[PDB]
């Protein structure tokens, strides 16, 4: 009946869904705007950019979930950013009845990433929906790196009439443009040097786009063709919702490739002509 | 937020209208109760409404929407009874303050896209021959719950499988609503209320009492064990003219992957002519009875 302990301006950690739910509700009732940054831990500058984006909403309290969908470092990083709530549930707490009711994505989940991994997105949309129901944030923050994921989440939100604002945060990148990812550490020196071709192809495309869609795609393809040991799985230009690219106007160019055993993805905004 | 006149029936079609009114009410302290229906309201629906009105400080939202996504090709969707005039008349007589009557286009502007995939219970019983039926039902109920954000939502027990799956949806997606099951309202002879009873001719209406007679016979027979309970119900169904049984099954109360213990639910579905009737009852086995 009592709200769990919450100390404002400190890092409060909760592993019970009902605790975080009760604290988030208590906080909402006192005025604060609840922001949710979902993560799977092993925090990097990309997650800090989602945190900083959430923190700048006036009156924000920031909830960072850390949950590996089937430590003290992460928490210290959150402490240093001024985050007030970490939600760190067990698999059992998230799934106390096992896998049962789930989210079935629309047919977009079968395209692109959904080729190698036909059910990956059902799993992501299920846990995102649960996290949104537990935390009930006013706004939820994702990076743009996994753009198809982001689009699928906006579809989830629209389709199930969720009241939350979905905020996409521009992808944080290394100095040479490589998109931040937990996988970059695995690249040896030759793979890491080759991997800059994804971001270089996409920026080349976004600039070639004054010359039209084919010039853009041909520019990206040429840059990827200049890289050794980059096995391109797809290179597609779509509209911003990931339907077919309209004759001109706004679009998104997406790429994925395998370098040795590591799969990399990147995407960029494209304006046609 | 549009107009809300209290102590009157306010009808909203736009999801955003009822969402705004609901959230404003909740913030001024009223607890919001949802009774989701497919219209063609009968006294069983009025019992749901009365249950909801009984919650202190309640405001009652009754939704009316014949959801196309739970029907499969065939004439079933076109055939569903629609009596909107009667429906709204009844809600006013019960003192309901909000009816939410959305259009199909306002519910499904993008057609069918993201959906709820129920657990394996949805492929059994009523779902065996209708493999997407319960995905359709839970998808609309999820939407209704997110639009209205009620404190409690009320269902009849007559569609007991559906109520169980709804409890699963609420648990599995950490929804912040209480699910309230209300005991089935019956005609004087025991027949479960249903917007499909209008399709029984006089002979079928007479024979239809067999379902509820079979179930209560089984619940009293149950002191002698599950076989006796099942056999009593089967005997009554067999004695009845023109009743074709589709299934008669005794299950644990969650209908889930656990054997029957002391407490069960006995479920029956049968066709009288073209009309499929359902009914169910609580069963206590042996000492529990
Ligand atoms: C704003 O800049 C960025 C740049 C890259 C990002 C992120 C942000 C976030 C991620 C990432 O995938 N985070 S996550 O594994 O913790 C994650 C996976 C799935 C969901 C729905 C949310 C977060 N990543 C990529 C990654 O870590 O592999
Ligand atoms: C408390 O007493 C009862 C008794 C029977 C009831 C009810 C209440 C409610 C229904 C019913 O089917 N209502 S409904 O078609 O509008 C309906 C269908 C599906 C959902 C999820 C909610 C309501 N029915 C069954 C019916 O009309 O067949
Ligand atoms: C066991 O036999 C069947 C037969 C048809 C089935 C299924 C099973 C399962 C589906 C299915 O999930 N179809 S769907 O993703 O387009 C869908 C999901 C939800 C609803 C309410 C309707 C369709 N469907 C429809 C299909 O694949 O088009």
């Amino acid at each position: 009946m009592a709200i769990p302990a919450f100390h404002p301006g400190e890092l409060n950690v909760y592993s019970a869904p009902g605790d975080v739910a009760d604290v988030s509700r208590a906080l909402r009732l006192t005025g604060r705007r609840v922001m949710l940054v979902p993560t799977m831990g092993a925090l990097h500058e990309g997650h800090l950019a989602l945190v900083r984006a959430a923190k700048r909403v006036p009156g924000s309290v920031v909830v960072v979930s850390i949950f590996v969908n089937p430590p003290d470092d992460d928490l210290a990083q959150l402490r240093a950013e001024g985050v007030e709530i970490a939600f760190t549930p067990t698999t059992a707490a998230m799934y106390p009845d096992g896998l049962r009711t789930t989210v079935q994505p629309g047919p977009l989940a079968a395209e692109l990433e959904g080729g190698p991994r036909p059910t990956h997105f059902a799993g992501v949309l299920t846990v995102v929906l649960k996290l949104l129901q537990i935390v009930r944030p006013d706004r939820v923050f994702f990076g743009e790196k996994d753009y198809q994921q982001l689009v699928l989440i906006r579809q989830l939100v629209a389709d199930f009439n969720l009241d939350v604002a979905v905020v996409g945060v521009p992808t944080v990148r290394e100095a040479d443009g490589l998109a931040m990812s937990s996988r970059n550490r695995y690249l040896d020196p030759a793979q890491r040097a080759a991997a800059v071709a994804l971001s270089a192809a996409l920026t080349a495309a976004a600039h070639a786009a004054t010359a039209g869609a084919q010039a853009a795609l041909d520019a990206a393809r040429a840059v990827l063709d200049a890289a050794p040991g980059v096995a391109v799985d797809y290179l597609e230009l779509r509209d911003i919702g990931l339907g077919p690219m309209p004759l001109n106007g706004s679009g998104r160019l997406l790429v994925a490739a395998r370098l040795g055993t590591t799969r990399l993805l990147d995407n960029i905004a494209i304006e046609i002509g």
